[PDB]
This record gives structure tokens, sequence and C-alpha cells, in this order.
């Protein structure tokens, strides 16, 4: 790859990310003081497990659909075979959503933007799996310490998705090549902006995977990508 190719790849990834965010960062930041009242937190906790899962499942489906659009606009992804596109999305879409969450996360009070306001992990009590939700909130907290720019999140999430070690891939070296060009792009961007230090601070692949619920993987969205 040339300097021109790598610079064009950086631009493509960052443009795709920009066009596939549901919410604008500036709006998310302005809304930080808009926190659910105790009455509203109560209302969420009052819902049945099913009622809460129906709401959350829909929001996650939408989030996943934005990740799919992100992938489609990523230079090189649509050139991979259909099997591999699907394998990568199945294994990585939720991981991308969990990274994207830090944009909607407020480290100051440990809240996430959800249905129009900020709320803590106690909003999600009716779902059960309290340890997992805590672990998810802890994960966003750790990511928040890095102070990612949007271009950084864009390049990092591209690499979360384009992982040549996902079991079930049928063009392994082709995915390896795209992954490598994305590695070049990410490392390039970080060197030029003097941000190489974040490489050592990024959570490992295994960490992201452990945060993905079985219940998410069973959502019908994964049969209709
Ligand atoms: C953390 C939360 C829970 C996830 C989870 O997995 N919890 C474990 C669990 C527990 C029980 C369960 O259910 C059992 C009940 N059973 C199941 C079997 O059937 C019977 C009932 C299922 C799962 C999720 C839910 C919604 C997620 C938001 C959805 C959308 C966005 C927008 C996006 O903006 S953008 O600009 O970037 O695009 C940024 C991200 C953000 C903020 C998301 C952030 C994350 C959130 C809060």
């Amino acid at each position: 790859a040339s300097l021109t190719e790598i610079e064009h790849l950086v631009q493509s990834v960052c443009k795709s990310y920009r066009e596939t965010c549901q919410l604008r960062l500036e709006d998310l930041l302005r809304q930080r003081s808009n926190i659910f009242s105790r009455e509203e937190v109560t209302g969420y906790q009052r819902k049945s497990m099913w009622e809460m899962w129906e709401r959350c499942a829909h929001h996650l489906t939408e989030a996943i659909q934005y990740v799919v659009e992100f992938a489609k606009r990523l230079s090189g992804f649509m050139e991979l075979c259909q099997n591999d596109q699907i394998v990568l999305l199945k294994a990585g879409a939720m991981e991308v959503v969990l990274v994207r969450m830090c944009r909607a996360y407020n480290a100051d009070n440990r809240t996430v933007f959800f249905e129009g306001k900020y709320g803590g992990m106690e909003l999600f009590r009716a779902l059960g799996c309290s340890e997992l939700i805590s672990s998810i909130f802890d994960f966003s907290h750790s990511l928040s310490a890095l102070h990612f720019s949007e271009d950084e999140i864009a390049l990092y999430t591209a690499l979360v998705l384009i992982n040549a070690h996902r079991p079930g891939l049928q063009e392994k070296r082709k995915v390896e090549q795209l992954q490598y060009n994305l590695e070049l792009a990410f490392h390039h961007h970080l060197s030029k902006t003097h941000r190489q230090s974040i490489l050592a601070k990024l959570p490992p692949k295994g960490k992201l995977r452990s945060l993905c619920s079985q219940h998410v993987e069973r959502l019908q969205i994964f049969q209709h990508l």
C-alpha cells in the first residue's frame, strides 16, 4: 500500500463511521444533565423481564443495523464473499455496539443515554444478568479514560469487525489482508496525531467477547443481516 492508499482508507472508514452514528456526539454531550428522575428509574424497574427485553432488543436491533451499514460502507468489506460478510457481522456487530456505547456514556455519573435521557445501570434491573450489565458499564468507563476522538473510534471499530480469526471464515487470507490494511491505517492515524499510547491501553479481544450475551446472539436480526 502507498501513502495515498492508506490515507484514502483512513478517510473512507472515518466517513462511514460519521454517516452511521444514530446520535451526534455534540447532542449526547449537551444532554448529560438530562437524567431520568427516581420516578422514571422506578418505572423501568417496574417493567417485566419480557417488557424490558422487548424494548432493549428493539434498540439493539437498530444499533446492529447501523453497524451493518458501517460495514457496507467500509472500503473492502463488500468485496469479501457473502459467507464471510455474515460471519464477521455475526461475531462482531454487538462488540462494535459496546464500543460505540462510550459515546453515549457519561463517566462523571456512570450513566448511558437510553430512550432520550441518561440513566445508570439500575435502569436495566428488570433484565436480570446484573453482573453482566455492571461489566458492560465498567467497560465503557475504562474506554472513557482514553478520551477517544471519533476518527479513533471509527478506526478501532473497523478492526473489531474485520477480524481474520473468526471461526467459520472461508477466505481467511483475504480477510487477513483487509485487517492488515486497517491495522496500517489505524497505526498511521495514531502516529500522525501522536496518540500511539492508546494501543497498549485498548481492551483485549477476549474482553469484548465476554460482554456479548447469548440472548443478543439469538436475536432474529442475525438471521436477517
Ligand atoms: C447495556 C444494555 C443491555 C445489553 C445487554 O446485552 N444486556 C445483557 C442482557 C440481560 C438480559 C437479557 O434478557 C433476558 C430476558 N430473556 C431473554 C430470552 O427470552 C426471554 C427473556 C438480554 C441481555 C444495552 C441495551 C440498549 C443498548 C443501546 C442501544 C442503542 C445505542 C445507540 C448507539 O448510538 S450510535 O450513535 O453510536 O449509533 C450507542 C450505543 C447505545 C446507547 C446502546 C448501548 C447499550 C444498551 C444500553
